[PDB]
């Protein structure tokens, strides 16, 4: 008999696929394409499969904070041209691949804080430049969203990623 599109581990609103807080180790199959909001935060997702969000073209809000991501496939957000809010805080990200955010032209809020950004490695230069060119959308949460471009910080030293000088980075320390 006919059932709803919703992943069975998750809960669904008219506008929201709520998959937060359910100890997921991977992104569930069958996320409906007509929803504008996806919460995958506070899980234990360690990887994003290439192509996972490609059909989710109407998505406006994607929360993926407090997971265990160590890398982002370069083209993973390519189809999310409507996306206005993206939360990646509290993952294990070390850098963003060059051009990863190229197609995210509607973003008003991106959250990047509490990731071990590796500022000794020259791969950090894409994120450095991107933050520096989009400071008005870099946000941290403190009750409400607060615009703070210094909130993406280098692992260990806590210096802002956007202040990193290329000369302090190395291509062989990666």
């Amino acid at each position: 008999h006919h059932s709803a599109g919703c992943p069975s581990q998750c809960s669904c609103d008219q506008t929201l696929v709520n998959c937060q807080n359910i100890r997921l180790a991977s992104v569930p199959a069958g996320i409906p394409t007509d929803k504008q909001r996806l919460w995958l935060n506070n899980n234990q997702i360690t990887k994003l499969e290439p192509g996972v969000f490609d059909h989710l073209v109407n998505l406006q809000q994607l929360y993926f904070n407090s997971n265990k991501l160590t890398a982002i496939p370069t083209g993973v957000f390519d189809k999310l041209t409507q996306l206005t809010q993206l939360d990646l805080n509290d993952n294990h990200l070390k850098s963003i691949p060059r051009g990863a955010f190229d197609n995210l032209k509607s973003l008003t809020h991106i959250y990047l804080y509490n990731n071990p950004w590796d500022c000794e490695c020259r791969d950090i230069m894409y994120l450095r430049n991107w933050v520096a060119d989009h400071t008005s959308i870099v946000m941290r949460w403190d009750g409400k969203a607060v615009n703070d471009p210094d909130s993406a910080k280098c692992a260990g030293t806590n210096t802002p990623v956007r202040a990193v000088t290329e000369a302090s980075t190395s291509p062989s320390k990666c």
